């Protein structure tokens, strides 16, 4: 199991523009393409996005591209953020999967503010952090999801995703 599939898994595949869970214009692999109550607003950040006239359509091809950009994104700003990178280096290969994760989901600033969880997680203090974590509107949302992401910092292992 790796990065791509886990995401896959959670963010499902969509070839057509939609909305999010929290009301917002998506296409893709989870990728967000505006706040703005328009579909027309959707529609031309997409445009710009592709750079092509897609008329809120893509190919599987141009999903997966934009897929490829948006996990680089994540893993080059957890490195340069001074909040994150730290957490970062201290994890093992599976939880740094995971720390990714709700780097795409949230953007670096919103994990960045989950100062305690952060703290508890570089102290390998597991248990502690998973119960810490589940204390948010991320997991009141998306129970499922956080369930998932959550497992895995608790556990290192793929467990949540088999
Ligand atoms: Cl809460
Ligand atoms: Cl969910």
């Amino acid at each position: 199991m790796n990065i791509f599939e886990m995401l896959r898994i959670d963010e499902g595949l969509r070839l057509k523009i939609y909305k999010d869970t929290e009301g917002y214009y998506t296409i893709g692999i989870g990728h967000l393409l505006t706040k703005s109550p328009s579909l027309n607003a959707a529609k031309s950040e997409l445009d710009k996005a592709i750079g092509r006239n897609c008329n809120g359509v893509i190919t599987k091809d141009e999903a997966e591209k934009l897929f490829n950009q948006d996990v680089d994104a994540a893993v080059r700003g957890i490195l340069r953020n001074a909040k994150l990178k730290p957490v970062y280096d201290s994890l093992d290969a599976v939880r740094r999967c995971a720390l990714i994760n709700m780097v795409f989901q949230m953007g670096e600033t919103g994990v960045a503010g989950f100062t305690n969880s952060l703290r508890m997680l570089q102290q390998k203090r597991w248990d502690e952090a998973a119960l810490n974590l589940a204390k948010s509107r991320w997991y009141n949302q998306t129970p499922n999801r956080a369930k998932r992401v959550i497992t895995t910092f608790r556990t290192g292992t793929w467990d949540a995703y088999k």
